[PDB]
DNA sequence: TCGGCTTCGCGCA
DNA sequence: TGCGCGAAGCCGAT
């Protein structure tokens, strides 16, 4: 569909049909920024054939109730500043409440419009509601990957079992799509308020907030400013500052040596192919650069390829024969300790590293890279099943973790717990042959008390 | 039918 | 601290 810098590849048709006389609407889930966004891209050009305008978007749906407030501020404060961003381009957005297979269908019919595009999620709610929106409109239906580099479907035609098999398939196919991105030009043609579903969402939300003894709350929301502007700024610190350390420093949890992307990159406020390109350029320690760009081209678009061919990634049956077996033969193991949703929770264990590691994730809203691992593996070492620590972990990452219910997470949780894209380890009591990690091993690779002092 | 697996623990300088 | 081995099942190159 015309352009020059444009690869097809990225885009999939999800219904034909005739294209209409109306502008082209570009709905927007996944990746909400206005720059090095190739779903808003790909509309721009069509809408630029057809000689129409194009216009962006966005339904709010009840999904913020499963969730916290401090993603829902995280966003909306986000969308609030794409809004001028969009405008500054005559691109108006609409913000719409409700179910979108009905809005969605809705909205197509009143504003007459001829093409529909959206971003691409391999998460089963996505799917849903493409399936409703395809029953309920008759102009083509275009779908964009604007999140991977490589898009997911052309990466893979199949689950993968391991990176080493994943990373061949996806680094020779980088000099294809690791391309820059060109200018969004602004339209041509010009043709609910956001504070007010900020302030109804944030009411809602209010009486499940988590709270202290003092009535005071946990979260501490200075830690990330929102927005695609302060995401462009945490990109250029950690390459300015903080890539030359990341390969020696990514596993101590004392120092701050991450990017601290994974916020603005779950909700699509700055794009990995643009991160990719910037350190791709940059001259740093070529252990460091190979190490991060493995956890951002690699591990990141595997999880995509893990959650869009295993529409069960949230469930036990995702796991490996050799993990299902091994899990399943330990079910009547006595466990050590066995601690409820409301104790893992509230970091009332016998752990302090554990209990340490919750109280990070509950007061800044992102829990460090590495005892990520420590904490969803003591999870299932201390719960009822395999089934009980599947649903604890996922419970509290997707309530409390900023870059929460994201397929990084579903893979991140199915590696601790079922051994996904893993192997097979010492066989052990109660997690059977899964990669197992302890507290002394904690211990010789970082200074454990201070991660533990810092955290009560 | 071998080689080597993100990210393990552990003994040893 | 950094290094090498152990423990374990399997994909993928042939
Ligand atoms: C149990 C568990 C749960 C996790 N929960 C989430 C989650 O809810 N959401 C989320 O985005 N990631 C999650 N991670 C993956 C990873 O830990 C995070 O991406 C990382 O901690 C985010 O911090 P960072 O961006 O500063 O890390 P960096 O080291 O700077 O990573 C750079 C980027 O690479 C990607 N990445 C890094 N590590 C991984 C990984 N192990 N798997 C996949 N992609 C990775 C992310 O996009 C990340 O932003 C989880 C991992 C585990 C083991």
């Amino acid at each position: 569909p015309r352009g020059s810098h444009m690869n097809p590849k990225r885009i999939r048709a999800l219904k034909s049909g005739k294209q209409g006389d109306g502008p082209v609407v570009y709905w927007m889930s996944r990746d909400q920024r206005a720059e090095d966004n190739w779903a808003l891209l790909f509309s721009r050009a069509i809408a630029k054939e057809a000689n129409v305008p194009v216009v962006v978007v966005f339904c709010l749906t009840d999904e913020f109730l499963e969730a916290g407030i401090r993603q829902y501020e995280f966003m909306l404060k986000g969308l609030q500043e794409l809004e001028v961003s969009l405008s500054r381009k005559k691109i108006p957005s609409f913000f719409l409440r409700g179910d979108p297979g009905e809005k969605i269908s809705r909205f197509v019919k009143d504003y007459n419009a001829g093409t529909l595009v959206t971003d691409f999620s391999p998460l089963r709610i996505k799917n849903q509601w493409i399936e409703k929106v395809i029953s309920g409109i008759s102009i083509p239906f275009f779908e964009v990957d604007a999140h991977n580099v490589v898009p997911c479907w052309e990466a893979s035609q199949k689950h993968e079992y391991a990176a080493h098999t994943f990373r061949p398939k996806l680094y020779a196919l980088l000099p294809e799509f690791l391309e820059e991105f060109p200018e969004l030009e602004p339209n041509s043609v010009t043709p609910e308020t956001l504070s007010d579903v900020l302030e109804t969402g944030v009411k809602a939300l209010l009486p499940e907030r988590a709270l202290l003894k003092n009535k005071d709350p946990l979260f501490e929301p200075w830690h990330f400013e929102p927005g695609e502007k302060a995401a462009k700024k945490v990109m250029e610190s950690f390459i300015a500052d903080r890539l030359d350390s990341y390969g020696a420093l990514r596993n101590d949890p004392t120092k701050n040596m991450l990017s601290n992307l994974s916020p603005y990159l779950h909700f699509g406020q700055i794009s990995s192919q643009r991160v990719v390109l910037e350190v791709e350029k940059a001259e740093s320690n070529p252990g460091s650069k190979k190490a991060f760009l493995d956890e951002i081209l690699i591990w990141k678009e595997i999880s995509d390829n893990f959650c869009y061919y295993n529409p069960g990634y949230d469930g036990f049956e995702s796991f490996p024969s050799w993990a299902k077996e091994s899990l399943n033969a330990h079910r009547n193991d006595v466990r050590s300790h066995i601690y409820t949703l409301e104790e893992f929770e509230a970091g009332k264990t016998h752990d302090p590293l554990w209990n340490a590691s919750q109280m990070e994730l509950l007061s800044t809203g992102k829990m460090h890279g590495y005892t990520r691992m420590y904490w969803a593996k003591k999870i299932l070492e201390w719960s009822e099943s395999p089934e009980k620590a599947l649903e604890i972990a996922i419970c509290l990452n997707d309530r409390y973790e900023l870059d929460g219910r994201d397929p990084n997470g579903y893979a991140g949780i199915a590696w601790s717990i079922g051994g996904v894209h893993d192997r097979a380890w010492g066989e052990r009591e109660v997690t059977g042959k899964i990669r197992y990690m302890s507290y002394e091993g904690c211990k010789r690779k970082f200074d454990v008390k201070l991660y533990i002092e810092k955290y009560s």
